[PDB]
């Protein structure tokens, strides 16, 4: 017997709303941006939920990372969440994006909310830009093209972009269920099914790939749309 | 926009198995303990899952808490998970339990597992023993009587049992879904429904009450059977 509660769609949404009601909310400015994004780019099926926003903020407040990297800025929603949760450390927040339209939206939003002091938007395909980064990050949020996750994590590990005390959080690992199997998301809108099916195939390869890497500890948590947590294994204790 | 994937029972179990397959497993000795518990005890449904085991070990390896407190030892599974995730720091692990049977079972398992005295089982009702504890804990795992979670957390916060950079993790806050509403767990067996429905009403009051406390940051995470994360506000 497993670790996941079975809910139908309606009930899952009610439990989601209950979580939002009984968790501290995201700031008003972030709600403003969230509603703006959803309206301006309708049914894109891309931005994180309000509760995920709360989770991001809580996580940064808790962990107090010195530097944050995220891959896949979109409209800047998660970037703003990381910003909110790191006001005390004034962490640098590096975010990568390739879409010209979403770059413009994110720059506009970053200017509106005055977060330019430590949010740095790096433009271009992350396959090109990620490897150009220097130093290390205490928290890395991977939330871009699902077919690219393996390549991104590989660069992150091989170039030491993940700090000794850090964590990588990879989003949407379940691909709505389709990472696990073709029959695991019967509720899914058929119009997005082939997209998520392709993502699931890549993410299944990704997930199996991580289990072969002796350098890291790995946990796939069944929360939201699946979140893989990655850290370096403990350093050598004795000579 | 929802934050929870809908799964039927069979599919949820399959996705659980997938997570287990693609997460580092718990140590063989802890697998052994888990199986032993499932075999020897009729009420072994009280014990955390294997995947929850990996999550506990990972969380401890990650955060490296120096002192861990858990409420609700049962057979010692989660205590041994915390133990395994803190071999590098030799973190102290304090675990509260009131059942005479499970106290004996846990001491036997701890002795057999070969843990040292950094694992401390404190016997008695937690309402009484929690108050006697001194110092602070970097990670607190609340996993005992659901009707008492509010009191436990209040005591923890009032007495400063939670360190400034610590986290409280409260388990099973959804009560299989019945915390949210009486119709949210149609798959539950009739004979356990009164138990979970009672827990659900208590946990709902608990969840609401946390939102009234100006001292803490609160996140109710929709993972496993619901995990409430609590920290001191900065
Ligand atoms: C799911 S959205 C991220 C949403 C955002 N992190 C949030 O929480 O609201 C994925 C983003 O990654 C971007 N993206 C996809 N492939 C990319 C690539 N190869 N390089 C850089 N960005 C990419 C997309 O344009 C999109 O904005
Ligand atoms: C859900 S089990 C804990 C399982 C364990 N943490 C694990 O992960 O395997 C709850 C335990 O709390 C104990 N318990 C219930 N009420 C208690 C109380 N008021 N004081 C101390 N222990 C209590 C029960 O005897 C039971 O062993
Ligand atoms: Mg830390």
């Amino acid at each position: 017997l497993g670790s996941i509660l079975p809910f139908n769609e309606e009930t899952a949404d009610r439990v989601s709303a209950y979580c939002e009601k009984n968790s501290h909310g995201i700031p008003d400015a972030l709600v403003e941006h969230w509603e703006w994004t959803r309206t301006r780019f309708p049914d894109a099926d891309k931005m994180s939920s309000r509760l995920q926003g709360s989770w991001m903020i809580f996580t940064a407040r808790d962990r107090k990372p010195k530097r944050i990297l995220e891959i896949g800025c979109y409209s800047g929603y998660s970037a703003l969440a990381w910003y909110e949760g790191t006001r005390d450390t004034k962490a640098e927040i590096v975010t990568l994006e390739y879409s010209p339209k979403m770059i413009a939206a994110s720059r506009e939003a970053f200017k509106k909310y005055g977060v330019g002091d430590r949010v740095k938007l790096i433009e271009g395909p992350a396959e090109n830009t990620l490897k150009t980064l220097e130093g290390e990050f205490d928290l890395i949020f991977v939330d871009a093209n699902k077919d690219g996750y393996a390549g991104y994590v590989k660069t992150i590990l091989d170039q030491g972009l993940l700090s000794a005390n850090g964590i990588i959080l990879c989003d949407n690992v379940f691909a709505r269920g389709l990472t696990i199997g073709p029959d695991c998301a019967p509720w899914l809108n058929d119009h997005v099914r082939p997209y998520w099916n392709g993502c699931g195939q890549a993410l299944d390869k990704f997930s199996a790939g991580l289990m072969e890497d002796p350098r890291i500890d790995v946990l796939l948590l069944p929360v939201f749309d699946g979140v893989t947590q990655i850290r370096w294994k403990d350093g050598a204790q004795r000579a």
